[PDB]
DNA sequence: ATTATGACGCT
DNA sequence: AGCGTCAT
């Protein structure tokens, strides 16, 4: 009871972005916009991999995954944008850079976890202490939330259900203690509102949000109500959440631990979790992911907002699917050249804009006839900024892989090269 | 023949 | 370090 951690303290949102490469095609191409559309790489083969598709064709059933020519059985209206081909290769440049526009403006407003190319958290904490103190919640400061399980007790058309839980949640605000977790996300979530009115008339994009007091449930919160719209999903909503949510939804469970989880414990729903002693559950999964689950079932995570808004690691990587497979010595060369001058590019341009050195380069490979993204990784130091070094660098660390006794040929072929850079140093 | 990424855990 | 898992 009075010693019972409620996992609280802290206010925490997710931020991702919309449909993002198509939001990112369709700024560019007025054309685009309110259409069926997805970005697409590549065209050779099947019309091409689509990559993100628009709301407007996923009502087709259009996925990612799919052959642009098959979502065209599907809708044959659908629109396509193809991601840039440079150096031989697809390259992501655009959608990076639009993603740092809407990085940058967040951080206006705390700092963030860049946790994908389109999607951040931020401890909302401080902010909200901030806030409270300048301070009653008008709906109107909450136009695009949703509060997860209301309403509820004794219209139907969704934005009228939308106001109806929002009324119900106001009303239930005690607002004259700065201590309740409750009145805390709600705050939280008007702060969330002003930041995604910031990046929309900023960028053009569109986002969605989740608001809670983890990770976890800010992730799990967003998704609710996509597209365009924000979900709190207080505390008090995690046990009739949580009582129907598939183990597979919560953010490291989609996975092999997940399934594990539902094959050895005999349950489907995060809810269920409950029932298990924490001994129990690290019993089974280990220690830490036992502390974790017995802590998150109940609602509760520690993970912290990581201060990062950049990459870690810059990396470029090709695959030779099929017969397209590296079978020559010169071909290797070429395309590690070719990964090399991308990496280059990029490199240059990060240590111009952010002050730091890779010092480390990754080389990776993948060989025909293994079921393995990776068959072979390999480390060397990265000590200049340039693609011919790091392509012959590149090549010395995996030569001898080839198992053809004769080296002009290559054996196996290679269906996949990957250059990484690693390890930053302040410069 | 999904592809091109990117973070983090394990030993 | 090199490999595996999980995710956009
Ligand atoms: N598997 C894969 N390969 C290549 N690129 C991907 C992949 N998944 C996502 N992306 C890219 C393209 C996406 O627009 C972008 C963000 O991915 P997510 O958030 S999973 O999907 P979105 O396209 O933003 O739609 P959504 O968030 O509204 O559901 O990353
Ligand atoms: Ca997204």
């Amino acid at each position: 009871g009075p010693h019972m951690a409620t996992g609280q303290d802290r206010v925490v949102a997710l931020v991702d972005m919309d449909c993002f490469f198509v939001q990112v095609e369709q700024r560019q191409n007025p054309h685009l916009r309110n259409k069926p559309c997805a970005v697409v790489q590549y065209k050779s083969w099947k019309g091409g991999g689509i990559i993100a598709v628009s709301y407007e064709a996923r009502a087709f059933g259009v996925t990612r995954s799919m052959w642009a020519d098959d979502a065209k059985k599907l809708c044959p209206d659908l629109l396509l944008a193809q991601v840039r081909e440079s150096r031989g290769k697809a390259n992501l440049t655009k959608y990076r850079e639009a993603s740092v526009e809407v990085m940058e403006i967040m951080s206006r407003f705390a700092v963030i976890e860049r946790a994908s190319i389109d999607e951040a958290y931020v401890d909302l904490t401080s902010a909200v202490q901030e806030r409270l103190q300048k301070l009653p919640i008008s709906a109107d400061l909450l136009p695009s939330t949703y509060i997860e399980g209301l309403p509820q007790g004794p219209t139907v058309q969704k934005e009228g259900m939308r106001k109806q839980g929002l009324f119900q949640w106001l009303d239930s605000l005690q607002i004259d203690n700065l201590t309740s977790p409750d009145l805390q996300l709600t705050v939280g979530a008007v702060i969330v509102e002003e930041m995604r009115a910031a990046i929309e008339r900023e960028t053009g994009f569109q986002c969605s949000a989740g608001i809670s007091h983890n990770k976890v449930l800010a992730k799990l919160a967003c998704g609710l109500n996509k597209p365009n719209r924000q979900t709190l999903v207080s505390h008090g909503s995690v046990p009739q959440l949580f009582s129907q949510m598939p183990i597979r939804k919560i953010r490291s469970l989609g996975g092999k631990l997940g399934a594990s989880v539902i094959e050895i414990l005999g349950i489907e729903y995060m809810g269920e979790l409950t029932q298990f002693t924490e001994s129990q559950l690290q019993s089974h999964f280990g220690e830490k992911n036992g502390s974790w689950l017995y802590a998150m079932c109940r609602g509760i995570e520690h993970d912290p907002v990581k201060p990062r808004q950049l990459p870690k690691t810059i990396g470029c990587s090709k695959n030779f699917p099929g017969k397209t497979a590296l079978a020559t010595r010169e071909q290797v060369q070429w395309w590690l050249l070719q990964l090399a001058q991308e990496l280059e590019e990029r490199l240059t341009k990060d240590r111009n804009d952010n002050d730091r050195v890779a010092t480390q380069l990754v080389v990776s490979i993948r060989v025909q006839g293994d079921k393995r993204l990776s068959s072979l990784r390999r480390c060397c130091a990265l000590t200049r900024y340039d693609a011919h070094k790091m392509s012959h660098d590149a090549f010395t660390v995996i030569k001898n892989c080839n198992t053809s006794g004769i080296q002009t040929e290559w054996s196996p072929p290679l269906t996949m090269l990957f250059l990484c850079a690693t390890k930053f140093s302040a410069s």
